[PDB]
């Protein structure tokens, strides 16, 4: 049968390297003047926030970038997808992935990722596709998660990163800089810090299993 998901699996350095990077966001971000005037939007709660402990769930091991759910083929177009000859000849490969963005939300914490058209040939195309995956071009799903919170599921973290890229597309002026790049409020919780720097992960496309 089929893994549980395809992806890209960072190496450990790498994936210490974005996360360390993931948990300065956290800190540096519910700090800024600016988040702290919009908690009322982020948390309809009850005095300051700590966003590393609100993503209480982060993944235990390594970072990776999910390209298709399986669930050993019980997932809609698994079989169809495995199948692929890029996709057997891409497994156990050597990639570079390109992150462009760190992003929060009331739900979950994760980083953008831009795919290369090399990368773009695994990304899967099944039918069900997320309405808010329209108008954008394939493969903006792609993110690394970085954490979520309590009652939230990972799968949620590309459900906000498309919902993030449907209101960028554009833009006005940014609230706030941080060391690593330009801070931007989109609103409802919503937070996005793009890098001055795109970030550079390696990482193997391969199968996880459970
Ligand atoms: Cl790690
Ligand atoms: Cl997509």
């Amino acid at each position: 049968f089929l893994p549980l998901y395809f992806g890209w699996f960072l190496t450990k350095k790498s994936s210490e390297t974005l996360r360390k990077a993931g948990q300065v966001f956290l800190e540096e971000l519910g700090n800024h003047k600016a988040f702290k005037k919009e908690l009322r939007h982020f948390i309809s709660g009850d005095e300051k926030l700590e966003l590393v402990s609100y993503f209480g769930k982060r993944p235990p091991g390594v970072l990776h970038c999910t390209t298709k759910a399986c669930d050993y083929g019980k997932a809609a177009g698994a079989e169809e997808y495995a199948q692929q000859e890029v996709v057997k000849r891409s497994y156990g490969k050597a990639f570079k992935l390109s992150i462009s963005a760190l992003f929060v939300t009331p739900k979950t914490a994760g980083a953008q990722v831009v795919l290369t058209d090399q990368e773009l040939q695994l990304w899967p195309s099944d039918l069900d596709k997320p309405s808010a995956s329209e108008g954008l071009p394939p493969g903006s799903r792609a993110h690394v998660t970085l954490g979520c919170a309590a009652d939230v599921q990972p799968v949620q973290t590309g459900l906000d990163l498309l919902d993030i890229l449907q209101q960028v597309k554009s833009q006005g002026e940014a609230v706030g800089e941080l060391p690593r790049g330009k801070l931007y409020s989109l609103g409802k919780g919503r937070w996005m810090l793009s890098l001055t720097k795109k970030m550079e992960v390696k990482a193997i496309f391969t199968g996880y299993y459970g």
